[PDB]
């Protein structure tokens, strides 16, 4: 039996909301996002991790442009690889193309595997939300509903199930009925609901929040 709704910052599992700028790193920190979760899981201490250490480092051979998009899950292949990821105050954020900057002395995470759910099933998606923690989604976010969206549960009904944009799902619930998925963004703490957005859950696919979910683990 699923909680009816879940919040991992209430938990202590989610690091403050970030702000990507000008630079299409989204993916990036959709999957420092999840890995935070489980670092914190697992160790007690929550770290926010360098999405520059992605957007540098995990790229052509990971099928990611750094600035100009990429995956979660070849991210999350890149720290496997990579035996680890460095700190967000190491390698700190700076909306720009790098060389790669990595340095093993300053990892403060790794991966061991992650895991990719099932197209369009928000059940599978909500027991991994409520099993395992916070779930990296794409969302296709091309509608200035959702650029403008301040509060409430956000429904579009233009909005595809073809994903453009990298979000975090941390929890889920309802608001007076309405089910929603709670969606942490990569745009600045003034983006809706103080960096989150409350997106349709169980609308069918609601902007394609359940066609690639995928989550890391660290294993010993
Ligand atoms: C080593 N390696 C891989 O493992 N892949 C994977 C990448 C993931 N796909 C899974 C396809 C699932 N899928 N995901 C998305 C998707 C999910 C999340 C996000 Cl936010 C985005 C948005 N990202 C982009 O639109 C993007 C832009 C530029 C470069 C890369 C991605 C898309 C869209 C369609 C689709 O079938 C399998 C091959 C590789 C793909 C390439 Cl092109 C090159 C090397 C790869």
């Amino acid at each position: 039996i699923l909680p009816d709704s879940v919040d991992w910052r209430e938990k202590g599992c989610v690091t403050e909301v970030k702000y990507q700028g000008s630079c299409g790193a989204s993916w990036a920190f959709s999957a420092v996002g999840a890995l935070e979760a489980q670092l914190k899981l697992k160790t007690g201490k929550l770290v926010s991790l360098s999405a520059q250490n992605l957007v540098d480092c995990s790229t052509e051979k990971y099928g990611n442009k750094g600035c100009n998009g990429g995956f979660m899950t070849t991210a999350f292949q890149y720290i496997i690889d990579n035996k680890g990821i460095d700190s967000d105050a190491s390698y700190p954020y700076k909306a720009m193309d790098q060389k790669c900057q990595y340095d093993s002395k300053y990892r403060a995470a790794t991966c061991s595997k992650y895991t990719e759910l099932p197209y369009g099933r928000e059940d599978v998606l909500k027991e991994a939300v409520a099993n395992k923690g916070p779930v990296s989604v794409g969302v296709d976010a091309r509608h200035p509903s959702f650029f403008l969206y301040r509060s409430g549960v956000y429904y579009e009904p233009s909005c595809t199930q073809n994903v453009n944009h990298g979000v975090l799902v941390v929890g889920y619930g309802d608001l007076n009925g309405k089910e929603y998925w709670l969606v942490k963004n990569s745009w600045g703490h003034n983006f809706g609901e103080e960096g989150y957005i409350r997106m349709a859950r169980n609308k069918g696919n609601h902007c394609g929040i359940a066609s690639f979910p995928s989550y890391p683990e660290i294993l010993q």
